[PDB]
């Protein structure tokens, strides 16, 4: 198939592992470095403009709570998006797993989803789309948000304000809802209908169960504020004293993965595979196009902070 | 919650796949023990692909076959529609195409004796496929292909309603058909694909694609045996009267080789001939009389009864807990 040609160069195929925005995802090994790697197979003949946002914002974002974009190719039929591999499953299946989670567990998960959309929105972006099925779990156990098909969703997880049509304040109600599921198992407001469920949001009224603590009670009545003036603010969630109970350290939000500084372990190994001189290099490498260059240098990167050699072929 | 009936009869695990344009998850029937594939679509999300969703469903509740993906139970809710099928943990032929170089004659014959198999029980029931592609059929976990995705699925002689590269001529152009030929084309490009490695009609653009396959002109790539080429053209006609027939492919010396018997196509998968270890173990835990399951609604007694068949098939004690 002339379709994979291009793909099959850099990547070892294996099975179908999941779905990403109605696109099949399947497991694969780049072949360069051995990492293994996500590759989302999008027909463009069976949401193009939901695919090229995505694209775009994944470009634009960089972070460690953010599952990783490595390499866009293109061809006659197909886009694949080549990605950060998640096999810990959605932080949805592991609620449901569970009954929920205790607040000392959702903590840990929830400080992970705050540091994630605290970055988004100091990239100018809102996500819009903040639910447990666009939240992956990597190797370690450790939280990568998905999905970015909508930017700057479900409708439970949609803020008043949102459902009204008058950004980011929409992000923190969703965070409430996640934070609520959680720790209860089922939404804060669900029905049968779309009018019902709506009419819940705008009432802003929900159960509260017995298990739940007093400090997660305050936390979602300041979280599900259904005046998003009265709403909590990013800067006081990231301080927020449910949020440092166990920690007594606020969220740390700010990105740990750059797009300026170059690893030069890894330059002098891609200088090495390319046989050529840094600075044509390094330029190289930061034009930053989401071709095999970049996805070799983030993979190597990620080789690297493993401990295993930071070594091509 | 939308998941509050689908949890009193099913363990959910993990996300494993998509079908069509929605989320596959493995999951456990509670009273068999069995492992099954969820198919998760949500209502008003999908819209336009809804009609696409009844027509598979209205095809599987009437296939029933060894080599079709078996379904077990609709469920729908609010703003969701559940179909739980037949767990295949082997992968799609795609992938096993893909691993490897292209297969020997052999390896093509085994896999493509169950293609036609399923095909030719397809066509016996008064359905064409038209989206047979090597995507879908899975293997399940003792390495029998199962056919997959029956949204495009048409009934040629009955009441009205793919991929390019397996497209017949007279689809592409849409003829007044009999409908059933083009599934024969498709067989033929799969075929082809099984024993090269890649496809007899392939092109950068999708209008050199459809021109290539009005041509009807293909490499015959060296390795191919004499009895593969002739096997070839019979299937890749152009003309879709002039294609091979399905009483003929059964048959075919190609097919015949080295087995010596037709292709089974006919259903060992009975919508009748209840066997009834089934029938007294689920009078026993569902507290009524053997006067029947035979109105298969496809609810929890229709999933509950065919996967009892199944754990019976598999050798386990026929049991509900
Ligand atoms: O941000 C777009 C994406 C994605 C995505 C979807 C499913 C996965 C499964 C396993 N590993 C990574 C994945 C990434
Ligand atoms: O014909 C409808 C169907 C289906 C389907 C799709 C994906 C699967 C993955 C694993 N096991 C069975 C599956 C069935």
């Amino acid at each position: 198939m002339k379709d994979y040609d291009e793909l099959l160069k850099y990547y070892e195929l294996h099975e179908t592992i999941g779905t990403g925005g109605f696109a099949k995802v399947k497991l694969a090994c780049h072949i360069l470095t051995g990492e293994m790697v996500a590759i989302k197979i999008m027909d463009k003949n069976t949401d193009l403009p939901r695919i090229k946002t995505e694209i775009e914002a994944l470009k634009n974002l960089r972070h460690q709570h953010i599952c990783q974009l490595y390499h866009v190719l293109e061809t006659a039929n197909k886009i694949f998006m080549v990605l950060e591999y998640c096999p810990g499953g959605e932080l949805f299946d592991y609620i449901i797993s569970q009954d929920r989670l205790s607040e000392e567990e959702t903590r840990v998960v929830f400080r992970q989803i705050v540091s994630a959309v605290a970055y988004v929105h100091s990239q100018g972006y809102a996500h819009r789309d903040l639910k447990p099925e666009n939240l992956l779990f990597d190797e370690y156990h450790k939280l990568k948000l998905i999905d970015f098909g909508l930017c700057a969703g479900a409708l439970a997880y949609a803020a008043p304000e949102l459902i009204q049509g008058k950004g980011s304040e929409a992000d923190v109600w969703s965070m409430g809802i996640l934070l609520y599921v959680l720790m209860c198992g089922f939404l804060p407001f669900d029905d049968d209908t779309a009018a019902a469920l709506v009419a819940k949001i705008m009432r802003g009224k929900y159960d509260v169960p017995k298990w739940l603590s007093p400090s997660s009670i305050l936390l979602l009545q300041q979280m599900l504020q259904v005046d998003p003036k009265k709403r909590i603010s990013m800067k006081n969630l990231l301080n927020h004293p449910w949020i440092m109970q166990d920690y007594n350290y606020p969220v740390e939000w700010q990105s740990k993965n750059p797009f300026i500084h170059l690893d030069d372990d890894c330059v002098t190994e891609l200088s090495v595979h390319h046989r050529n001189n840094r600075q044509t290099m390094e330029d190289l490498i930061s034009l930053w196009q989401y071709d095999h260059l970049t996805a070799t240098y983030l993979l190597l990167l990620a080789k690297k902070a493993r401990g295993k050699p930071v070594r091509l072929r």
